[PDB]
């Protein structure tokens, strides 16, 4: 369903997407979506949002993430979502 060459598209975060991708990585003002995936996926795991405990299921309603997302939570699986909801929150270069 997802082509690889997306991960390679340029995009540009907006403010509040931004501040959480900068608590994990370097700011650049032009991301390819591998780059906001990762920081995107590294801060659900440093934060422990994630537990692999819990069945695939990122519980946000306590972090901004979920005011990012607006959802309480989301499956890790459901990548056609996930990348929705991110586009919610970037321009496309
Ligand atoms: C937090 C879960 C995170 C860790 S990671 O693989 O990014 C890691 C930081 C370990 C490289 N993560 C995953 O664990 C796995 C889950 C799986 O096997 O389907 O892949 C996720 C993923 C990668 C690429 C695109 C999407 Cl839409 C999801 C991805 C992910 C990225 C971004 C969001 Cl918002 C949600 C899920």
């Amino acid at each position: 369903q997802i082509p690889a060459s997306e991960q390679e598209t340029l995009v540009r975060p907006k403010p509040l997407l931004l501040k959480l991708l900068k608590s994990v990585g370097a700011q650049k003002d032009t991301y390819t979506m591998k780059e906001v995936l990762f920081y995107l996926g590294q801060y659900i795991m440093t934060k422990r949002l994630y537990d692999e405990k819990q069945q695939h299921i990122v519980y946000c309603s306590n972090d901004l993430l979920g005011d990012l997302f607006g959802v309480p939570s989301f499956s890790v699986k459901e990548h056609r979502k996930i990348y929705t909801m991110i586009y919610r929150n970037l321009v496309v270069v």
